[PDB]
């Protein structure tokens, strides 16, 4: 395609830059490791290289240099609709370039050719007990499709070549990316919607087709597009992206890598923040404030009760971010436009005002501000996605855009297996002098 | 049980040591990161803490302070048989203590109660196409069983508590460890042995029962015990151990974590080294040396042809080890005793002599010596495990001993989510001065 040729051009430009850094600047130090960091999950260590996205603690996430407002600004929009083709965002992450309306249509056509789910994947999901958590089903659907890996075939057929490895990896990426929304939708329907299935519509973009298969009317299509774009990447240090990176560095294909990543995303400290926020808002509107939108004041002092009796406010606070998440802000902008009068949004809205002043007084948590998970669930809820456990599957579809693009580049640039060194407590104790 | 109480005692002893390092010595530097290392998969960075095992580049692996010859020396042996109870090695990795003959028998009894495979896992593996790679089937069998996670239940029921989290995680560990050999054997039989199944024998230890279900006679029982013990851990920096650690640090249960780890182990640069060795020995005996054990001399100069025409010797060279792997050596000791006259062993035997002098001349690769994978496959082959792809599944059963023990401790000591920081090539280029 044009995309594969274009991507080959970028790779040839980028390989010299990388080769130079290694040969001429390999011994330049860039960070140091303290004991607190080895025990505390490498927190803060500059140990990974990614170009797909960068998280500044302050401004937020940039995708290939662009801010979120810029990306939503410049990406080609869907005719009839407010939001960009998810396919265009994928182009941007792979190439670095904003695509023309013509280049987006080539990708969209390529996705349509590839979005059909194998029958055996459906058979597999049925064989798994229906009461299995949806993220388990999601990860197993991906895993099962490893049978179709082009990369695996390439390697196992003895044709592995340091230079052209990214090529099959890119095909696996196009294939897996085109099917994940269908997979997600199948799980939604089989678990939550009486196991009746709406077929994919070949005339629809990825986001439009997802809403279709989910059975949800406009503007859920736009909700979906936005959501997937917002959750598309957050550099390569987060557990899900880092896991895929790590697995793939052993030359496991994208099916293995992305299955592993979803095992990471299913963690309560990663993928469950969104539901645990909404539940807690719904529990609060019901109990403390009597099933009614509070006044600014009963909320203002309700936060103090939760806080100075020893409990977190969920969806405030992050292990890198120190400011408002602009992903949060973009949710807020959709919600002002589209659901100003929804009760649960109004409680999120007020929390934005009242909660940062109060987490500031305590000077306690290193991020006194909201992340995305504060705002995601209330939008889903409003459009009838009331099945909390499924929110993580949505996250998983979105995050694949960034992760799969990152895996292509990792193979493109020939990055080696990730193999750090371990140490014992005995060893750390010797170095401390004990 | 005794094991759970004993392990609670060790945890209470160990938490203070850890708490001290953090509060009193958190800023002590232990390493630095260069550009070479960020681009080259964190190679050499001391970034992980594990107490289960330590890999010295020179002496090799120690399990809880003991060398391999020590572990085989001191662990209680199976009556009738040359090798230790695998259950005892598990006790050692969890506790740090060599168990009495009486403590091994309690564990063995606890495994017997838990080793039955859920029906739905068999249903799942049947739904997956029978031509699926066995490691895909393995990882998905584990993943499917996440439905039974006690840890997940514990967390989701709102009972999470920093102090007692290891308790359900230990139950998941006992349950998953007890079933993995059954899972492996089911896959062997269903794929390779006409899908007829030998039932588990309640009178047999883990290693004996595996050989039983595999359908292989003595001394395969001892082959299995040894193999699982040798492959039980290799500190927490390797891709499979590191992946489970990483996933589990988000509080994903051991089913998710160990499933993700197997996605890593299936990588060619991790789990496929064992078959890629044997195939290459068999290809060589057949072509260059005419279907017959060479003399020392035709082999001696055959290595030079492969080497100075730009190709690796498989199963020589490792990303940490700088000497002979003592895991290799222990394979060699089994094989001298039990199969001195096997053709393929005789070629491995000679390679040990001839290949280190020659990789030394070149002073090229930082480990001019063998690892385990050089010796594993020939032993399997000799006993009729001729199905190459399955070797990695054996690895996977063995490695669980270390990894699952490591996950219990990670939760015991409350280790935080692994979230390092990413940087761009642009940023690395700024720091180099460009
Ligand atoms: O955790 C991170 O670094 C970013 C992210 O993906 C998340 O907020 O879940
Ligand atoms: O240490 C390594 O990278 C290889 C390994 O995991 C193992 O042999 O178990």
């Amino acid at each position: 395609s044009f995309l594969k040729e274009k991507l080959a051009e970028k790779i040839a430009q980028h390989r010299p830059r990388t080769t130079r850094l290694l040969k001429e600047f390999g011994n330049v130090k860039i960070d140091e490791v303290t004991i607190s960091q080895a025990i505390g999950g490498m927190r803060g260590i500059k140990s990974l290289v990614t170009d797909i996205s960068y998280l500044d603690p302050e401004e937020g996430i940039r995708f290939r240099g662009y801010t979120i407002p810029e990306v939503l600004e410049k990406l080609p929009k869907v005719p009839g609709a407010e939001m960009p083709y998810v396919e265009g965002h994928f182009y941007l992450l792979l190439t670095g370039d904003v695509p023309t309306e013509k280049e987006v249509k080539e990708v969209a056509e390529e996705f349509k050719k590839r979005r059909a789910l194998p029958e055996y994947v459906k058979d597999t999901l049925k064989a798994m007990p229906r009461d299995t958590h949806p993220m388990t089903m999601f990860a197993a659907g991906i895993l099962a499709m490893q049978r179709e890996s082009k990369f695996a075939a390439y390697y196992n057929a003895g044709k592995f070549n340091k230079n052209t490895a990214w090529e099959p990896m890119f095909e696996d990426a196009m294939d897996l990316m085109a099917k994940l929304p269908s997979l997600g939708a199948y799980i939604y329907r089989m678990k939550y919607k009486s196991d009746t299935h709406i077929p994919s519509n070949p005339d629809l973009d990825l986001g439009g087709d997802f809403a279709n298969m989910m059975g949800i009317d406009k503007p859920y299509d736009d909700v979906a597009r936005l959501y997937f774009i917002l959750h598309s990447d957050h550099e390569s240090g987060n557990v899900s992206a880092h896991t895929a990176h790590l697995v793939a560095s052993a030359l496991s294909d994208a099916y293995y890598a992305y299955s592993a990543a979803m095992c990471g995303l299913a963690g309560p400290l990663h993928g469950l923040a969104n539901q645990e926020v909404l539940k807690w808002i719904q529990e609060t509107i019901d109990k403390k404030l009597g099933g009614k939108v509070p006044t600014k004041e009963e909320l203002k002092k309700f936060v103090e009760e939760t806080l100075s009796s020893g409990q977190v406010i969920p969806g405030y606070g992050h292990a890198v971010l120190r400011k408002t998440d602009p992903r949060y802000v973009a949710q807020r902008e959709f919600a002002l436009k589209h659901m100003p009068d929804d009760p649960i949004f109004q409680v999120v809205s007020m929390l934005y005002e009242v909660v940062p002043p109060i987490l500031s007084s305590l000077g306690k948590v290193k991020d006194p501000w909201p992340n995305v998970d504060a705002h995601s669930g209330c939008i889903q809820w409003h459009y009838g996605v009331v099945e909390y456990d499924f929110y993580t599957v949505l996250f998983g579809i979105g995050r694949a855009l960034g992760v799969l693009a990152n895996l292509v580049w990792d193979r493109a640039l020939g990055y080696a297996i990730e193999r750090p060194k371990s140490v014992t407590t005995d060893m750390l104790e010797k170095w401390a002098g004990i």
